[PDB]
């Protein structure tokens, strides 16, 4: 039978990098029926893009972002029913 999502772990990260640098992301889905998920509706993250930016969260389960911009970046993505929210800062 159907089910209805609750809540979802997500570590992102709020910080500043230099030029070049990625990071990966991780988000587990929660259902109210006891089941948890990981990236069961497949977490899709997205960024503000200021210069040029790559986002690849597909390559099996676990998500990567690499950044390559000089200015800030807005990271935001969405999963099932709940979604987050990231800060991102390129530098020179």
């Amino acid at each position: 039978m159907p089910a209805a999502l609750v809540s979802i772990s997500v570590s992102p990260t709020n910080s500043t990098v230099a030029k070049g640098l990625q990071e990966n992301f991780k988000a587990t889905g929660i259902f109210t029926d006891n089941s948890n998920s990981d990236i069961t509706d497949q977490v899709t993250w997205d960024s503000s893009n200021t210069d040029i930016l790559s986002i690849s969260n597909a390559s099996d389960s676990h998500g990567l972002a690499s950044t390559l911009n000089q200015g800030n970046v807005k990271v935001t993505a969405s999963i099932g029913g709940i979604q987050g929210s990231t800060d991102f800062k390129v530098t020179q």
